């Protein structure tokens, strides 16, 4: 509308361009780290009732 | 639902992934070795049977 209403716009567009967007990476990491003890600590389940059906752990591959 | 939630289901996962799993090697090897011993003291008594028929213990296999 008036040059001083266009000039608000753009003092606030400034403002709302940088709010402090933060590290989204640690908080990933974590995720694909807990799938990974997970993993494990199921695959370990899996070993030692294998073990005892065949007296042995498995061949590997 | 919110990044917070999931960053204290990573933090549980993590506990409950370790859990101090005990070794269950002693507690299974002293079920095999009494299957042993009861074996040999039963065997005594077929020998020992079979002695009191024949005045000689058995010829081996």
């Amino acid at each position: 509308f008036t040059l001083i209403e266009l000039l608000i716009v753009v003092a606030i567009i400034g403002i709302l361009a940088a709010i402090a967007i933060p590290q989204f990476s640690a908080y990933r990491v974590k995720a694909y780290n807990s799938a990974a003890s997970s993993d494990l600590r199921n695959l370990k389940t899996a070993l030692e009732s294998a073990f005892a059906d065949d007296q042995t752990y498995p061949p590997e591959s």
